[PDB]
Formats: C-alpha cells, structure tokens, sequence
C-alpha cells in the first residue's frame, strides 16, 4: 500500500518558499546532499566501532552521483546509516520545524538561501532543482522504503520493491525541464569541486552511457 500524509505548516511553506522564490545560486543544492550524505556515513562508521555487526549490510563507506538524460534524473547515493520509516514521516520532520522557523527569521532579517544548512533543513534546497524528490532508504533496523514528493502539501511512503540496497540511501531528483545542466558531466565536476572537495568519503560521478 502507499501511505499519503501532509507536511507540518512550517515545511509546506518552505517548499513553497524555495520552489516561487527568485534564487539564481540553484547548484548549492548538490553541496547540501553530499552534506547530509556525509553526515550518514559519520554515524554508520561511528556506531561500527562500538558494533561491528552493524557493517555487515555492506563495509564500503562511499557516495555516488548519477546523472541519466533518458530519464531527467540526477540520483545522489550513500552507504550512510540510512533513515528507518520514523526518520521519514515524524523524527526528521520534526527536527525539520524548529530549524524551518529559525531559516524563515534569517531570510526576513536579510540573510540567502544559500545559509539553508545551518538550520539543518538543506535536504529541501532539492526543490530549486527538482519538479519531485524519491527517497529510496535503508537502516539497518528497518525495511527499505520510498519516499516521495511533488511538493503540493503532502508526501508518500511505501516499501520499496526495487532492487535492494544493503544500507543507506538514494536520492533521486526529477529535475524540472530548465534545470538539465546538472546532468553535464562538467558541470557536476565544477559543483563538486567549488563547494564538496574536503568530503571525507569517495565520491565518484558516473558517466552516462
Ligand atoms: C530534515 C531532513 C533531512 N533529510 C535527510 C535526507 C537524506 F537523504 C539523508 C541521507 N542520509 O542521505 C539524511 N541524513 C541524515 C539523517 C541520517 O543521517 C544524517 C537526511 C530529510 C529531511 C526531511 O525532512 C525529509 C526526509 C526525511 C525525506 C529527508
């Protein structure tokens, strides 16, 4: 079954807020993925070394970036801890509020979009690039799930019957029609480079067929 919900108030109207906005600087959105994505992967290995049974769902620590023209699809993949359902629909979301209303105060008092992940809700800035966001996640504590949104005030879960991913997590962005850049291989390389050069973990940018 696929279970609908509606965002809090507070991260309907930051999505609203970063999706109508006027904001040039759209590629910081790449530099807040990694962020999260190397966050993941921090606590995993942290929680290894207390429990090493906890890397027996895969030991490699890694990010990937895959672009695919065919599909308009820019998918950012980690090894991280991954997020179990609670993580999806109540535990982040709620962290999310405090950190929303903090942002919104910031941008009346002067301060850019590009500050998003200092309030810890930098996951969002996906929407100055993407139409809809699919988050495939595996913990180690729970089953594989798909998130997804098209913004609009809700949000879907469902557990995912794709191929299955050991541990960690997959975001795809359904990049809007005007956004395509970011399927160029330089363009992604220049990204990475100018804001994510001193990520602790390998990241490697795949090629298209
Ligand atoms: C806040 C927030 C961060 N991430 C987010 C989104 C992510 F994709 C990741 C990730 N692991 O790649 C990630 N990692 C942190 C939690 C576990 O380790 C750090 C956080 C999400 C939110 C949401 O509000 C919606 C969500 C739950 C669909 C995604």
């Amino acid at each position: 079954e696929v279970e609908t919900f509606a965002f809090q108030a507070e991260i309907a109207q930051l999505m609203s807020l970063i999706i109508n906005t006027f904001y040039s600087n759209k590629e910081i959105f790449l530099r807040e993925l990694i962020s999260n994505s190397s966050d993941a992967l921090d606590k995993i290995r942290y929680e290894s070394l207390t429990d090493p049974s906890k890397l027996d769902s895969g030991k490699e620590l890694h990010i990937n970036l895959i672009p695919n023209k065919q599909d308009r699809t820019l998918t950012i993949v980690d090894t991280g801890i991954g997020m179990t359902k609670a993580d999806l629909i109540n535990n982040l979301g709620t962290i999310a509020k405090s950190g929303t209303k903090a942002f919104m105060e910031a941008l009346q008092a002067g301060a850019d979009i590009s500050m998003i992940g200092q309030f810890g809700v930098g996951f969002y800035s996906a929407y100055l690039v993407a139409e809809k966001v699919t988050v495939i996640t595996k913990h180690n504590d729970d089953e594989q799930y798909a998130w997804e949104s098209s913004a609009g005030g809700s949000f879907t879960v469902r557990t995912d019957t794709g191929e299955p991913m050991g541990r960690g997590t997959k975001v795809i962005l359904h990049l809007k029609e005007d956004q395509t850049e970011y399927l160029e291989e330089r363009r992604i390389k220049e990204i990475v480079k100018k804001h994510s050069q001193f990520i602790g973990y390998p990241i490697t940018l795949f090629v298209e067929k």
